[PDB]
């Protein structure tokens, strides 16, 4: 296995509540392995809102993330973000900005993963 799907739902922070962040980004992940190092590779729907991310560990590292896929006109982003087996949860912040309805916020979130991201290959 060079890969393997996993599920995931951002939840809102403070609580096991699923947040509606999770309403935009497509499910499920996938975990990627190149040579030692693993990915958790997701897609950003509605990316032109995702003024900025960041992804922390459960320890409050921040993981390296690369764009890998820009789609202007499906509006999405895919991204790489850089992980360990183990790791059951990201800690997201996130500054969204939606037009619509005039917002500009900044949150944080939880991602939890249906299961510790896996050793592979
Ligand atoms: C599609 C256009 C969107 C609309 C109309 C919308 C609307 C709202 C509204 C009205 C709230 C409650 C007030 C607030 O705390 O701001 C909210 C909360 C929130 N929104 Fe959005 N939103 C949109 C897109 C997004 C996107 C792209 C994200 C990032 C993935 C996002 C993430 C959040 C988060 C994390 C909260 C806090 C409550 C929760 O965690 O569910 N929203 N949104």
């Amino acid at each position: 296995a060079t890969s393997q799907p996993i599920n995931f739902q951002v939840q809102k922070d403070g609580s096991s509540e699923k947040s509606h962040m999770d309403d935009y980004m497509q499910h499920p992940g996938k975990v990627i392995k190149q040579n030692n190092k693993y990915y958790f590779q997701t897609v950003l729907n509605n990316a032109s809102f995702w003024k900025e991310y960041k992804f922390y560990n459960a320890n409050n590292q921040e993981l390296a993330t690369t764009v890998v896929n820009d789609n202007k006109k499906a509006d999405t982003r895919t991204i790489n973000v850089a992980v360990e087996p183990g790791y059951k949860s990201l800690t997201t912040k996130v500054h969204i900005v939606v037009p619509q309805i005039n917002a500009n916020h900044r949150y944080t979130t939880h991602l939890e993963f249906e299961k510790a991201i896996p050793t592979l290959a």
